């Protein structure tokens, strides 16, 4: 199969004034965190990975509810990921394989992509996904209000040139190591300009002059220990100031934090609540693996369940984002 | 200006018929290493990094006499990197700034850095180098006899689909860790085959079913704590029967071993001996930065003198490719 | 920005009934090129489309008539979308899609692949003039004859894309009554060639063509008309001194009908007669036909020309009973 | 596989003489076409071009009388690659039937630099919408052929062109056609092209004010006064330029190079009585006269047979003279 270019994709499903708009406001607001001009806590949540669509917007509708009712201490962004990268061997996600039989359909993927979030975005829920390529951002990345790049790749000269050139936020992930040092210096290295080889909306390739981006902050995810509670966050607030970068990050309750239990996220959600009560200063957002229906199965046979990593249910989620809310109201209150 | 696809440099610059068979025998005799089917030693020696071509080119016409001298004991490949990665600080290397004056200037710098690899193959040196992203190596890997996954994007799912594709045999770095799980981790990607977005010879971005490449390897260098020894060699090789890859390896004597000392890279290559005249079994290779002069300077001003890390110069150089073909004759002979 | 090909064949791929149309009728009007089959090749319609939804209805239409006479005539669908004028006017369905002076040509070749896509599909074949390089692309796969335009017939360049065709080609004599140009344009398209075009993802590129074996010539007059026997026994005479097909299509519109449309049935007629006699070399005729007769320079009542005049649906009827009758008898000799 | 145009611009840019050369020719012969000077312009050389040696010699001799008629002739020199029918210099650059595009689009850009850059200025007829922008550049004047000139996207083409063209009549004897050529060319045009890098694109043409017709021959030829008469009526009629060239080679010489003189004589006499119509003429024009089937002489066409340099000298110097006279008045 020949690949589509972007325009092709862009010409079908061209962004709406709302959606631009939503886009627009939502990436203004999070920088607002990011360099600590507001106080409300940024929440990536939703499935470790997209595989159904309708699912998806189902969420989306639940999602929306409390993104509405919490919007004065949380600001909430769907998780809109495509993929759980591999160490090796399971599904590559809705882009890369979108029938979830082994074919790939790079075509069909991308443009499902693209009409799930133009589609999010419609209805109200801006949306948040991982850059893992150099080529499939230019397909949807104007309907991204953030962005992260991955553990695997924070490391990566062309991913942090790639991110130098996206106009969202991003958050760079510590090492599967615990290694924070790559992603500070991931956030210089975006934050200036370069000369990238990317390729244009057009499908061929190009240089490109990036901007800089100068939005991006850490993800704190775990490596050998989980990394998440307070004196852990005081000693990377340290190491931020030292290389002269925004001391505001993020906290993954999942993934090696969580040490692979989804029933963990909620006590370390519990850890992050007591810092924004106690003080808590240096954190602007958390991520949550979140979904309609708990764990995970290896094939998708119940709605509404991830297929790869374990989620928390819609009930436990509903619980969380209250407490971190709470919790949050009471900081801003300071 | 804009950027020239790979057939444009192909068409000044073809791939001639004692190139292409030099890369074609060279790729074949170091996968005869790699699964253990020839006792050579593969040395990937050479500038830390090419900043200038006639410097190189001396330097490779020295080489070629030791090669063919050495050429039943040791396997010899000229170092032909183009870059040091560098955490924003400092020159990007020939082919983003060919002109050594902070300019960007790709489009010569691919040029240059093809017509060096033709010259090498032309005159019998084969050459080896390092493929950084996705784009530039369709210039030039006709040319390459083996290439290196830098250590900072060995766990990057995108390399590893490069490798995949690539017709060389492929070297991957323990982590700056010290962590060998991801380096044998990405032998498995690698050796899959992948469907994953290129781009093509023409300049235009498509969808690639790679093939898979079977011989890829470890290389290790350094972590913490330095592991070219007996003891370290021993357990990788372990984890890698283990994982049921290939526990034929390289062993940087640079870097990290080196502890970052371009004198130590012969204390190295003793140890390394002293392995093969004992045993020294899972042993494949040795990577050695070497250059007319020894030592580095910031600014290009001295002729056939590094820039980026510190290096051996001639002396030194053939006192050690000396040192590994004595070695290796005798382990070749039990 | 324009989009390739590809985008457009993403949208609306070819379906199976419209690919074994197309490769039938391509087929079929090959046998009458090269004399294996008699019936009489009809290339109908509009001038130019300037509505699908009148194009559709129209197409309803003739496909009954289609099927009446379906052991007599192939009837096959005119979907032009532009008269080529040499003065200010309107540039077609392609270019100006919106009828307003605009140009958006991405909506106007989606258009066009759409309204061709929904002809196949509904069982009627389409005809249509290719005059660049680059648009026929988006379409050839749908269409089952084409025509060089008279202005092009000798652009080496639009030969050279013939012979890269895959429908038989009908090329027509010059302004001049000149007959030389269409056939050395059917000399040159029968040739392989390697000529430069673009591919369907939108990029320049070498094409090596195989030859289109399935060309033959267009009679559209003078100067004076040259449909009658004399003209055409003549035409005969120099194709096959010239070794190539000497079975034509005769244009029944524009300069054989004096620029006007009511006499398109009297060229039909005298055709008819031809056919009734001997008419041999006929192979195919061509004329402009819509819902309703004539023309309008806005587009302000339904299914009647924006473009040339053309015969309403009643005088349509007329028409084809009429050469189905003549070429009845003359397949049954 | 095709290479770009960008990747024989990379190679062979413009040099800073040659784009002086290009822009000063063009400026110059749109003041012949608007009346602003009354100097003739010499489309001369080659049949077509098969040999880039023999094309330098031929421009390094035609260069000595560029200068010495400058102030009564304007020479520009005839670099065309084919002629419309062996398929010419950038389709067959090896002259043996093996179509070796890349080869004979370098070869076509690296001739014409060249010819710039010694102070000759190019011109050549641009047959096909894909090839022109791999040397647009370098060339001061182009002609759109008899067998393109009503094809629209050659007019469009022209519209987007920053040099003077020329349009013929067709091979009818038809002179309308090249003047709705001219009308259209100067108007402004949503065209489909293929960019520097390659790819079809949408460009919107400026339109070309610097179009005029070419008379080349019917039917009869019609290079006297009174056919010149006769289309400078059409050409006021239609609210075009009634400035024109006539082509000296070809149809108007019935097909015989020897016959190129007399049109030139026929030519300089209007230009000595009146002959105010006439900017231009074309001429065929080698080292050595006649022609060949294979390329055995130096310097000899191997398409339409072609006047040798002995009477070059002579059919110039003649137009000189006739010019100097309609300039003195
Ligand atoms: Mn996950
Ligand atoms: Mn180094
Ligand atoms: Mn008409
Ligand atoms: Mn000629």
């Amino acid at each position: 199969k020949e690949l589509l270019p972007p325009i092709a994709h862009l010409y079908e499903l061209p962004i709406s004034k709302e959606a631009s708009g939503l886009v627009h406001r939502t990436r203004q607001e999070i920088s607002d965190l990011v360099h600590g001009r507001d106080k409300r806590l940024l929440v990536i949540i939703g499935p470790c990975s997209i595989h159904d669509p309708k699912a998806a917007l189902e969420y989306a509708e639940r999602l929306l509810k409390l993104r509405k009712q919490y919007e004065n201490e949380l600001l909430i962004v769907m998780r809109v990921y495509f993929e759980k990268p591999r160490t090796t061997v399971g599904w590559k996600g809705l882009i890369n394989d979108p029938h979830l039989d082994g074919t790939f359909d790079i075509n069909f993927g991308l443009r499902q992509a693209r009409s799930l979030l133009l589609s999010l975005n419609n209805m109200g829920m801006p949306a948040s996904t991982e850059f893992l390529d150099m080529i499939t951002p230019q397909y949807y990345a104007d309907l991204i209000s953030w962005g992260a790049i991955g553990a695997r790749t924070t490391e990566s000269q062309v991913h942090r040139e790639l991110a130098s050139g996206l106009s969202c936020p991003v958050g760079f992930k510590n090492g599967t190591d615990g290694n924070l040092k790559i992603a500070i210096d991931a956030i210089g290295a975006a934050s200036h300009s370069h000369h990238a080889l990317s390729v244009t909306k057009a499908g061929h390739s190009a240089i490109v002059h990036t901007g800089g981006n100068p939005d991006c902050h850490v993800i704190l995810r775990g490596g050998k220990e989980p990394n998440y509670d307070a004196e852990h966050v005081s000693e990377a607030a340290e190491q931020l100031r030292a290389a002269g970068v925004t001391d505001k990050l993020m906290i993954d309750c999942s993934h090696a934090n969580s040490r692979k239990d989804y029933t963990r996220q909620m006590e370390v959600a519990q850890d992050i609540a007591a810092q924004l009560e106690q003080d808590g200063g240096n954190i602007m957002g958390v991520m949550v693996e979140s979904h309609l229906v708990e764990g995970r199965q290896d094939k998708p046979e119940v709605y509404g369940k991830s297929i790869t990593d374990a989620c928390i249910g819609w009930g436990a989620t509903e619980e969380l984002l209250a407490l971190l809310a709470g919790a949050n109201k009471k900081r801003m209150a300071r």
